[PDB]
């Protein structure tokens, strides 16, 4: 299982959010703690990325695009799955030190997108996925969504995510087809919930400055200049099943 060693190996571990839970809840304490959180989370996914089997065959400009356009998707995705395994999709485990409950879901003013990603979490439940498919699904929402107009070197991103369809179809292995079938259905559902999450973002981050939320370094520049690529249609998710 020479695949299936290496994503575990590479996987990130525990990231905190730095949210100080003595503190009110408060809508610019909360965003501001998540804009933290998806800062740290960013630095460990590009170097599980760029320790992905294959991922360095990308050109240097399509392996940084790929994961700018990608990392929304790629983290509700594990934060929906660490929500399972920690508390059952009880509540939303974004960091040890930032697990939301039903009054942070609504003061956080994302109550809507938060049941979208609860409803993911009890997703991993009630098709009792796997760790080891978590993994290669997880690996392939890296490779979901690129510019409409095409990657630098298309061909071998297309290579890159054909075999990583075939090596969830391999774990996989009438029923294989079922299953195949399920997890495929669930990688989509992630793209409606991260299209909203970057409408949110955006159009938070444009008035951030009203209501008193930070966004560090590198979410400021990602959302500005990437996240409007993909709200204004240039960049498009790719789903598996037509919607
Ligand atoms: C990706 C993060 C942080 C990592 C995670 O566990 C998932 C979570 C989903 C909501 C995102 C958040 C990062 C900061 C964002 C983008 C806020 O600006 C609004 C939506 C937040």
């Amino acid at each position: 299982p020479i695949f299936l060693n290496v994503l575990e190996a590479i996987e990130p571990g525990v990231v905190c959010a730095g949210h100080d839970n003595n503190q009110p809840d408060s809508f610019a304490a909360l965003l501001s703690s998540l804009n933290e959180l998806g800062e740290r989370q960013l630095v460990h996914v590009v170097k599980w990325a760029k320790a992905l089997p294959g991922f360095r065959n990308l050109h240097v400009d399509d392996q940084m695009a790929v994961i700018q356009y990608s990392w929304m998707g790629l983290m509700v995705f594990a934060m929906g799955w660490r929500s399972f395994t920690n508390v059952n999709s009880r509540m939303l485990y974004f960091a040890p030190d930032l697990v939301f409950n039903e009054y942070r879901m609504h003061k956080s003013r994302m109550y809507s997108q938060c049941v979208r990603m609860r409803h993911l979490s009890q997703e991993f439940g009630w098709l009792q996925i796997t760790p080891q498919e978590f993994l290669c699904m997880k690996a392939l929402l890296l490779f979901s969504i690129i510019p409409v107009d095409g990657l630098k070197n298309q061909k071998f991103f297309d290579e890159l995510r054909m075999n990583y369809i075939k090596e969830l179809d391999r774990i996989i292995a009438t029923s294989c087809s079922r299953r195949f079938y399920q997890l495929t259905k669930l990688l989509d559902s992630v793209q409606p919930i991260a299209r909203e999450l970057h409408q949110f973002t955006f159009d938070l981050l444009i008035k951030s400055h009203m209501v008193s939320v930070d966004f560090p370094e590198m979410m400021a520049e990602i959302i500005s200049v990437q996240v409007p690529k993909i709200l204004s249609g240039k960049v498009k998710p790719i789903y598996f099943h037509t919607q």
